[PDB]
C-alpha cells in the first residue's frame, strides 16, 4: 500500500562544517558522499540537524557557522534527490542540546511560541530557512515544551503548517509537498508534559518521530534495554506518569489506560499514542537507535541485564577512562557510554571479550563483557525483523532512526529496514512476536472491535455486564444498573460495534 517513511538525522557539528571535507574521516567521518545512491534510494526523508532558536526567537544556523560551507554541505545532500524523487531533505531545530529544561538556547524555543506575534515570527523565519537553503519541511525537536508552554507551541505548528501549504501552492510542489514534523516523546515522563493535548499537536504534522530509545541510560540506577519492543516480567517496571495528566477522565478510565507500574517499551509508546482520540496510526512514526548504550560496573546472573552499575550520567564524561573495550570511536568522542553500531560490530568481531546475547521477550540483543563486568543495549538487523513487523501490524507510518552515520559502511541496517518493509521476497508472516508484555492500556482512540448482546430497558445488570448499545460496547461499573448506557456514570465505554 502506501510506502512506509525511512527517516534517518544526518547530524554534523557546526566545527565539521566548518572544515568539511569528503576525503578526511579524522576530520568529517561522515560526509554526506556516503551516503551512495543506495543508501538515497532506501530513505524518504533525511533530517538535516542540527539549527536552532537564536535570541531574536528566528530560526537560524549556529551562529559560528560559515554559511558558505553550510550551503554546500545541504547542497550535497538535496543532490541526493536525483537518484530518489521521493526523496526529502528535512531540516531539524531543537535537539537535546539545544533545547533540553537546561539547554543553552532553552529560553528563545519558550519566547518564540509565547505569543501569536512571536510565532508569526518564529513561523515565518523557519519557512524562510526552508526556502533559502533548499530544505523539503521543517522538523521540530524541542525536547520537550512545559504543560504550561504547550498551547503556544501547537499554535506555533499551526502556523508553520499554513506556511509551508503556502509554500507548497507557490512552487507547485504537490507531488512533494512542503512537510512539518516533530521529534515527539518515547516515554511516558516526558510524553505526559503534553500528552492530554497530544491530538492537537499532530494534527499539522505528517509525521510525529517517536524518540523510543534512550529507554534506559546511565541516569537510571538499573542497567535495562533502551529500546525494548516488549517488556521483561524481571527489568525493571515505572510509574505510569500519563494517569496524573489533565485530561478530565475518570478513575476507571485513567486505570484502563495507564496500567502502572508499567514496562518502558516502545510498544508501550505507541500504544499511549494510539489511545488518544484524533491520533492517527499513520502519522506515527516509530524511532530506533542506530548506536548502543554502554554501562560499566554490572553484576553478572543475567547477562548484565538488570543490574546496578558505576556508569556516570554527567556531561562531559567525567575523565579520560574510555573502559569501553575496543570502542575506537569512543576514544574519539571521549565517551565510553554510546557505541554506534558500525563500532558494535567491529567490537564483537575482534578479541575483545563480548558476547552477544538476545532477549527473547524484548526482541532486541545486548552485549556482555563477563570479565570486566559490561552491558551494552542496542539494536540490529534482527531486533528491526519484529519492529518492522509491529509497525506494519500497527498501520503505523514508519521508522525514524538516529543516526546515519552509525550504521555499517554497508548500509545494512538501513538496507534492512527498507528490505522488511519493501522486499517482495521478504516474508515475516511466521516471525514470532513472543510473548513480552504488551502495553495492555485502552483509551478512547483505540477501541477494540466488540460484540455484546443488546441493552434492555428494565434489565438489572451486575457489575461487569456487557451490553451493546448506539455504536458501542458497554461494561457496568457496579451494580446492579439499569441506566441506558452513557447517560450516566455507571457505564464504561469498553468497545466500538
Amino acid at each position: 500500500s502506501t510506502r512506509k517513511a525511512v527517516i534517518g538525522y544526518y547530524f554534523i557539528p557546526t566545527n565539521q562544517i566548518n572544515n568539511y571535507t569528503e576525503t578526511d574521516t579524522s576530520v568529517v567521518p561522515f560526509p554526506v558522499s556516503n551516503i551512495t545512491p543506495a543508501k538515497a534510494k532506501q530513505l524518504t526523508h533525511i533530517n538535516f540537524s542540527f539549527l536552532d532558536i537564536n535570541s531574536n526567537l528566528e530560526c537560524a544556523w549556529d551562529p559560528a557557522t560559515n554559511d558558505a560551507k553550510a550551503r554546500d554541505v545541504v547542497n550535497r545532500l538535496t543532490a541526493l534527490k536525483a537518484h530518489n524523487p521521493s526523496l526529502r531533505i528535512m531540516f531539524s531545530i531543537g535537539g537535546w542540546y539545544y533545547s533540553n529544561d537546561l539547554g543553552v538556547s532553552h529560553a528563545n524555543y519558550v519566547n518564540a511560541v509565547k505569543t501569536p506575534a512571536a510565532r508569526t515570527k518564529f513561523a515565518q523565519s523557519c519557512v524562510r530557512i526552508m526556502k533559502d537553503y533548499g530544505f523539503d519541511g521543517v522538523d521540530i525537536d524541542w525536547e520537550y515544551p512545559q504543560a504550561a508552554e504547550v498551547d503556544g507551541f501547537i499554535a506555533a505548528l499551526q502556523e508553520i503548517r499554513t506556511l509551508l501549504n503556502q509554500q507548497t501552492i507557490a512552487d507547485g510542489r504537490q507531488a512533494l509537498p512542503y512537510q512539518l514534523t516533530i521529534a515527539g516523546a518515547g516515554g511516558a515522563f516526558f510524553l505526559s508534559r503534553y500528552y492530554s493535548k497530544l491530538a492537537q499537536i499532530v494534527a499539522p504534522l505528517d509525521y510525529i518521530n517517536l524518540m523510543t530509545y534512550d529507554l534506559a541510560g546511565p541516569w537510571e540506577k538499573i542497567t535495562n534495554h533502551q529500546a525494548a519492543l516488549f517488556g521483561d516480567a524481571a527489568g525493571p517496571t515505572f510509574y505510569n506518569a500519563l494517569r496524573e495528566a489533565n485530561l478530565g477522565w475518570s478513575w476507571e478510565e485513567l486505570t484502563r489506560a495507564f496500567p502502572s507500574p508499567f514496562s518502558l517499551t516502545v510498544d508501550a509508546a505507541v500504544q499511549q499514542h494510539l489511545m488518544m482520540e484524533g491520533v492517527p496510526s499513520a502519522k506515527i512514526v516509530m524511532g530506533v537507535p542506530f548506536y548502543g548504550r554502554a554501562f560499566k560496573g554490572v553484576s553478572g546472573g543475567n547477562g548484565g541485564q538488570y543490574s546496578s552499575h558505576s556508569t556516570p550520567g554527567e556531561d562531559p564524561y567525567p575523565n579520560a577512562d574510555y573502559w569501553l573495550v575496543g570502542c575506537d570511536e569512543c576514544v574519539r568522542d571521549k565517551d565510553p557510554r554510546i557505541a554506534s553500531y558500525r563500532q558494535l560490530e567491529q567490537m564483537l568481531q575482534g578479541n575483545y571479550g563480548y558476547q552477544r546475547l538476545w532477549n527473547d521477550k524484548t526482541k532486541t540483543p545486548y552485549l556482555y563483557h563477563a570479565q570486566n563486568g559490561l552491558f551494552v543495549t542496542y539494536d540490529d538487523a534482527e531486533s528491526f525483523k519484529y519492529k518492522a513487523k509491529y509497525i506494519k501490524q500497527q498501520q503505523l507510518g514508519g521508522v525514524m532512526f538516529w543516526h546515519l552515520g552509525q550504521d555499517n559502511r554497508n548500509g545494512d541496517l538501513l538496507a534492512a529496514l527498507d528490505r522488511y518493509f519493501n522486499a517482495a521476497d521478504y516474508d515475516d508472516s511466521q516471525l514470532d512476536m513472543g510473548t513480552g508484555l504488551r502495553y495492555t492500556g485502552v483509551g478512547p482512540g483505540n477501541l477494540p472491535i466488540m460484540t455484546a448482546p443488546a441493552y434492555v430497558p428494565g434489565t438489572t445488570y451486575a457489575q461487569g455486564a456487557l451490553v451493546s448499545y448506539q455504536g458501542y460496547v458497554w461494561q457496568t461499573k457496579w451494580g446492579y444498573i439499569t441506566s441506558a448506557p452513557g447517560s450516566d456514570s455507571a457505564w464504561l465505554k469498553v468497545g466500538r460495534l
